[PDB]
């Protein structure tokens, strides 16, 4: 039932927080990849693959064509459908639990799917342009 407040930088993850499994996929796009490359890619992702039911039943080899040539493609299509199926099939609290999921994913859902964000401590770029702006602004 969490919202969390619209920044100035409208980061992807302020438009898929409704979503936690959209907003982490997200996450893996952004992960160590610039935004201009994976944006584009992260859409036409999510357009074929609209769901985790979708993703975990893919061929990676499929789902690695549609991400060429986005720096290490096939890596990251395994990770997807790894990371589809497991967010489903595991009972997982925070999603640092599930393969692909890292430090900055888990910050992503502590600040926009759960109401965790005082407790996280970003370490990337964007993540802390809208933390610090948080901080600035919750009262008002």
């Amino acid at each position: 039932k969490w919202t969390p407040p619209r920044s100035p930088f409208n980061l992807v993850q302020e438009t898929l927080f409704h979503d936690p499994w959209k907003l982490l996929i997200a996450t893996i796009f952004l992960n160590r990849t610039s935004g201009k490359m994976a944006i584009p890619v992260l859409w036409k992702f999510l357009e074929k693959y609209p769901s985790a039911e979708v993703a975990r039943t893919a061929d990676w080899r499929d789902v690695s064509e549609l991400l060429k040539p986005l720096g290490l493609y096939d890596l990251r299509a395994k990770t997807i459908v790894k990371f589809s199926d497991e967010y489903l099939t595991k009972q997982w609290k925070y999603p640092i639990e599930l393969h692909g999921i890292g430090k900055y994913g888990n910050d992503s859902y502590r600040i926009f799917c759960v109401n965790e964000w005082k407790q996280v401590h970003p370490e990337d770029h964007k993540l802390n342009k809208y933390h610090d702006w948080l901080w600035e602004n919750h009262e008002k």
